[PDB]
């Protein structure tokens, strides 16, 4: 059971940089085993590289809340009712950072939140026949109690109001549709599968 | 409860095509409603611009099955130990073309599946900081004893090899990180919060 090949079966022979701004896109020229036993032509494939992200679920277990925050993402334009979005903290991890080091900064900066335990959640790719991003969940211990106002750096234009909602409202959001990026869904439906053992481990 | 700007709180200035390929990456150049009112200068953004795809979770509700196709993804290689992934059936929306018609097809070339019965899960953009890409997942009733061998179409060099497994596997899968692409992971969590009454519409 499971996949078939490894990294032993493929090789990139190159990568191009078809454009190289905040962001990046790379032509990564490669060859790879078939299933049916032999080997490709060169394949290329135009790869969309902007790092990878830390997110963090802050969840309340004392009181089952949820803490989102308010941004407009302008990517969301073309296919939504509106580009602002109801979020997950998260960011960038940069070089030598660790995923729990980023979620907490990005607690702070995004909601002013403090936060005590840890656990992952899940950590995946976010569209990977076109881009390279790795999102990495943690569930955070949060007192919702404190997360309230704007926040975010406005030397970044980074706005972002901060709302908090019972779980259970927070995933009707998510079956209704007014949460539906993936880390949020991801993260909430990992929240409506744990909830009972989490708030257990948390409050004992 | 809820968003608190809509569309008419943001003007795109403009958008310019940065690079044009196979896919796009284009600049919006925009000002948006601030929290605590006014307004923002002109923010930038980079964009991958890809399209959107429809996504579907062949299930079996007689066996409680679902069928996954394996195929690289040489984005992931860089953060994965392998660039083969499990995956659900997908493809992108051309004009004119339903989700619904999307999917059903790409369920035969994908897989060998004709499908019955479908119901949507859920739609979720993938990264909506840095691209607009929105995917739209249905469940779709299959028998999994149809579906084995190798598909995908040659001459796009798509080579995909069907795998059979529980439901119960594969969302084990999900939970240790070997399912780990969003789209997989959101319509498996899905099916693992709906599946009792969705075997119950389905074998009725
Ligand atoms: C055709 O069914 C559209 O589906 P897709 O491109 O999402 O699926 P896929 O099978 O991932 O792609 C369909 C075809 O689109 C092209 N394609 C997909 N992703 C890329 C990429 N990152 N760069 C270049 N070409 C790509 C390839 O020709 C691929 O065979
Ligand atoms: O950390 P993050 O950039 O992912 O979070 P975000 O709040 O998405 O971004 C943090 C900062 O990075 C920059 N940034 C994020 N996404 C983009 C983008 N698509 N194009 C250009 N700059 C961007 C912005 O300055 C933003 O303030
Ligand atoms: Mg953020
Ligand atoms: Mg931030
Ligand atoms: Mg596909
Ligand atoms: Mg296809």
């Amino acid at each position: 059971q499971g996949i078939t090949f490894s990294k032993n079966d493929v090789e990139i022979i190159a990568r191009e940089t078809l454009y190289r701004g905040f962001f990046s896109l790379d032509l990564y020229r490669f060859r790879h085993r078939l299933f049916n036993g032999g080997m490709s032509g060169e394949i290329t494939r135009e790869i969309f590289e902007r790092g990878h992200a830390a997110v963090l679920l802050p969840f309340d277990p004392v009181r089952d809340e949820v803490v989102l925050v308010e941004q407009i993402r302008i990517a969301a334009y073309d296919t939504s009712e509106s580009p602002w979005l109801l979020e997950m903290v998260a960011g960038m991890i940069e070089a030598g950072e660790t995923v729990e080091d980023v979620a907490r900064r990005e607690a702070l900066e995004e909601a002013g939140l403090e936060v005590g335990r840890t656990k992952p959640i899940l950590s995946y790719l976010a569209s990977p026949g076109g881009t390279s991003e790795r999102l990495s969940i943690l569930v955070g211990e949060v007192d919702a109690s404190t997360a309230k106002g704007i926040h975010g750096l406005a030397e970044e234009n980074e706005d972002i109001r901060v709302h908090v909602v019972s779980r259970e409202q927070a995933y009707q959001w998510v079956e209704e549709g007014k949460i539906d990026n993936a880390a949020s869904v991801i993260a909430l439906q990992w929240l409506q599968l744990h909830y009972h053992n989490l708030r257990n481990e948390w409050t004992k």
